[PDB]
């Protein structure tokens, strides 16, 4: 079943709506509509938007192909520009008056407004540090909740994960009851960082226990769509029966995630009831768009592996519960190494 | 366990005792104790020798790294050289001489000791067949046994372990009943040339059966500890476990060299008792040496595959 983006992308919300867009036209393409399709969508959520190197990027990509709308604009370019040298100056001024006056609330606004300003103009680094430098000048919790969910944002699209655990971790260890929905969405950071890690049973682990009422909520980050797909898959690749019973098959809350993508769904079940045909040609069949997705494309041969692997030895051995750590003991290797030898025997 | 070159190297007698040394010395290495005290070991004994060119092989390896008496001699050479020559112009008038006589036993031992010679000098082919060569000149089933035994001999310093096969084919196949520690020296080459052609299973039953009053009387070619760890090694990688009891862990003629090397008895014992990490330790302390050994080098990995595909299926069974 091919992706229609107008959907896929309306799920998301901030940079990492233009990132998914950029990356599905990078690579899977070979199917050209989809490419300029995403790199036209691209194209006008770039133009909204505060970034010019960007632009600059996506209009070299698209290359005058879909015509003039779509082609370079200078005057955009130029006038972006001079405003942010405006507001950026403008910046600067404000927070020296707030260092100098001794306001503390002001100076962690201050450096906040230089993150936002940063990430808005595409320099990733410049505002992380400034989401960071607001540390100090915390009052609230509040405050140092909004300072780790920022930090946690900007490594997650410089692509440090290690970051975003580190991040999840401060803000988590905060003595103060946090609001469910913010817990929902550190489950969700930490969940996201372990895949990208390809610690899988971690990652599932976590994905399946983040609140059902998230929603939207986290949309800059994740979708519901994506925390029951590598929930799922995860599980499956990971998980022996027991585990996938208790926190899968029999997770009520999961189930709204679940009934999302009931792709997924029944092939989980087809994997639960030992249907191992049938969920290899539903994985067969998703392939393409599981390919498509930023954070899942590294992960899907391992996953599918690993499911296969599962599936062979489940199949044609004497245990259903497989106690495969058991041999993995016996035998001086890890899970998935006997996996392998398994694999071996078990097909020759 | 940390192989002491001096037991090993004492365990054997001629051609490949040095052979080893040079073996060891070219492979593990890392550990160069081992290197050096091996090359030391090489020179030592092949300067006792007729083998030039064995002697400036292992010059050359060593690089002048022993120092000063662990170089270049060139009086002793020119002297092995000069003697050669001399004994080799001899050799060529006594057999001319009984050539021409049509003397049959003088021309058997005279291509006889052409062999002899030429061994001593190095040259493996030319020796190959002056002792081959012999057998137009046999009267006697002794004569074509000690023929036999010759070609065997130079065929596995040779490496062709097809030829070991057809000489040994030919020994074994004399109407004459032979001797038991011929027989035995026989299994021994018959496991070897098994081993070298990838056939464990018949390498197995050889050694396995191995008459354990062979001893050192075999010392040109294998020793006792040698028997026990191919039989052993080779029977885990091989056998069923029926064979395994039978042939192995009940055959006590074999447990005579089985005592020799302990950690291969404890190893099959844990194979046979299903403890598998234990055995599994073993194999993994024991591939250091068996890396080390002329013969098994090649095989080792093989063998040990084969060993732990055993181990899993054994591991399935409910």
């Amino acid at each position: 079943e091919p992706l229609d983006i107008e959907a896929y992308a309306a799920l998301y919300k901030g940079r990492t709506k233009i990132m998914r867009l950029l990356f599905i036209a990078n690579h899977c393409g070979g199917n050209h509509a989809l490419q300029f399709d995403a790199l036209r969508m691209a194209y006008d959520e770039i133009k909204k938007g505060e970034n010019t190197q960007l632009f600059r990027e996506v209009v070299n990509k698209i290359g005058n192909r879909l015509g003039e709308k779509y082609g370079m604009d200078l005057a955009w370019c130029e006038a972006v520009d001079r405003r942010a040298e405006q507001k950026k100056v403008k910046l600067e001024n404000e927070l020296s008056s707030y260092r100098t006056n001794l306001i503390k609330e002001s100076i962690r606004m201050g450096y906040n407004d230089f993150g936002d300003f940063y990430y808005a103009c595409g320099m990733l680094g410049d505002a992380f540090k400034n989401y960071i430098r607001t540390r100090d000048y915390c009052t609230t919790t509040k405050h140092i909740i909004h300072m780790c969910m920022n930090a946690i944002l900007v490594s997650i699209e410089m692509g440090q994960f290690t970051h975003v655990t580190s991040y999840v971790n401060k803000a988590e260890q905060n003595p103060e009851t946090l609001e469910p929905m913010v817990n929902a969405k550190l489950r969700c950071a930490s969940g996201l960082a372990h895949l990208e890690l390809k610690k899988y049973k971690l990652a599932a682990r976590k994905f399946l226990d983040v609140n059902p009422e998230l929603g939207n909520s986290y949309n800059e980050v994740i979708a519901p769509q994506d925390i029951a797909t590598y929930g799922g898959l995860c599980a499956l690749a990971s998980f022996d029966r027991s585990e996938l019973k208790q926190k899968v098959i029999d997770n009520i809350n999961f189930r709204n995630f679940l009934e999302l993508v009931p792709d997924v769904r029944e092939l989980i079940n087809d994997f639960y009831s030992s249907r191992y045909a049938s969920c290899l040609e539903y994985l067969a069949s998703l392939k393409s768009n599981l390919l498509l997705d930023i954070h899942l494309h590294d992960h899907v041969d391992t996953l599918y592996d690993q499911i296969r692997k599962k599936a062979l030895i489940q199949y044609t051995l004497p245990f259903v519960s497989v106690d495969l750590s058991r041999m993995a003991d016996a035998f001086k290797t890890s899970v998935s190494g006997l996996e392998k030898e398994l694999e071996a025997l078990i097909t020759d």
